[PDB]
C-alpha cells in the first residue's frame, strides 16, 4: 500500500468510523432535539453527555482520551459545536455570512474513489459474495480476480451504479487512481473478459480508539 | 406564465437575486474576513452596515424595510447569523451536533431544470450571441429558436457542459421539466438539426425590494 494508502486512510477512516458512530448515536436517542430556554436545537447531543456514552460502551479509555476522539472528529468537521443563531434580522452590529459563504470540507477525486472502492472491496470479500476468485489469463494464474464484464454486471445488480455506462466511467475512475489494476499489463479498463484485481488492500473500518 | 412557472419562480427568484447579492457585496468588501478577539471569522458582513449600504444603493426606503428585505433571505437560508463555535471540545453542558445532521436546503431537478435553464436563456440573450433565430421546418415558421447541433456546440465552448454528451444530458432535462420544447412538439431532444424552443417565457430578474 504504502504512502498512498496510508494517506487516503488518514483522509477516510476518520469519516467513515464518525458516520458509524452518528448511526448508533440516533438508535440509542443520544442524539435528538433538546431544548434549552424554550428554544430547540434539533438533531443534538451533549458533549459531556456523549463522554459519558463513550466510556459507558467502553469506546474509550478514560475521560481524558474521549475527549481527544472526540476532537479529532470536530477539527474534521464531522462534528462541531452548536452555538445560538439568531433567526430574526436585527439592525446590529453582529456578523452574518451567506451560505453558500460557508466552510466546505470536500473530498478530492482520488479520496472519493478510494471510498467508493473499500465499499465494493468490503461487499466482495464478504462469504455471500463469489466474483473474486482465482483465475488464468495468457496462462498465468493470478489471485483475487474479477471479469471486466462481470464486475460491472454485479455492479448494476447491486444497485452500486445504475447503468453500464456509469458503472463503467466509475471503473475507469478506480484504475485511474489506483484502486484497481489489470492483472499484469498496466492495460485500462475494457469491458470484456480480461481480469482485474484490487491493487488497494483495504484494512478492516477502525474502531474509534484506532483513530 | 401560468402554475409552473409562478411556483418556479416563488422557488428560484430569491435565491439568483440573493446570490447576486452576494457577489456584488463581495465586490464592495462589505463581507470580508473579520477579525473578532483574535478569532477570524471569515467571509462575513454586518447586519448593520449591510442595512446601511442597502439604503446607500437604494434598494430600500428606510431602516425598517432593509430590514425586511434580509429578513426574507434569511428566512429562505441565503444569509445567517455567525455565532462563535468553540473550536475546542470540552467536557461540558454544550450542544453538539454532526454536520451531516445540520440542516440542508434541497432543490428537487424541476427548479434545478429551471434555474440551468434561466442562465442559458440569459446567454441567449445576450447581444454578441446568435444562437436564437426564426427557423423553418418542415414549411412551417417558427420563432426564437435554435437548432439542437448548433446549441450542443455552444453548451461545449460555454462550458455549461464538459463534454458533448453532458450538454445533451441537460437538454434532455431541460424538456423533461418543460423549459424547452420541440417546435412542433414532435420529437425529443436529440442531436440534430430540429430545431426546439424555450417553454418558459423567464422574466427578469427580482430586485430586492420585489420579493
Amino acid at each position: 500500500g504504502g504512502a498512498q494508502q496510508r494517506e487516503l486512510e488518514r483522509m477516510a477512516e476518520v469519516l467513515v468510523t464518525g458516520e458509524q458512530l452518528r448511526l448508533r448515536l440516533h438508535e440509542e436517542k443520544v442524539i435528538k432535539d433538546r431544548r434549552h430556554h424554550l428554544k430547540t436545537y434539533p438533531n443534538c447531543f451533549v458533549a459531556k453527555e456523549l463522554i459519558d456514552w463513550l466510556i459507558e460502551h467502553k469506546e474509550a479509555s478514560d475521560r481524558e482520551t474521549a475527549i481527544k476522539l472526540m476532537q479529532k472528529l470536530a477539527d474534521r468537521g464531522i462534528i462541531h459545536h452548536v452555538c445560538d443563531e439568531h433567526k430574526e434580522f436585527k439592525d446590529v452590529k453582529l456578523f452574518y455570512r451567506f451560505r453558500k459563504d460557508d466552510g466546505t470540507f470536500p473530498l478530492d477525486n482520488e479520496v472519493k474513489a478510494f471510498m467508493r472502492g473499500q465499499r465494493l472491496y468490503e461487499k466482495l470479500m464478504s462469504p455471500e459474495n463469489t466474483l473474486l476468485q482465482p483465475r488464468e489469463e495468457e496462462g498465468v494464474k493470478y489471485e483475487r480476480t474479477f471479469m471486466a464484464s462481470e464486475f460491472l454486471d454485479w455492479l448494476v445488480q447491486e444497485g452500486e451504479a445504475t447503468t453500464r455506462k456509469e458503472a463503467e466511467q466509475l471503473c475507469h475512475r478506480l484504475m485511474e487512481h489506483g484502486i484497481i489494476q489489470h492483472v499484469s499489463s498496466k492495460h485500462p479498463f475494457v469491458d470484456s473478459n480480461l481480469l482485474y484485481q484490487f491493487r488497494m488492500n483495504f484494512r478492516r473500518r477502525r474502531r474509534l480508539m484506532e483513530l
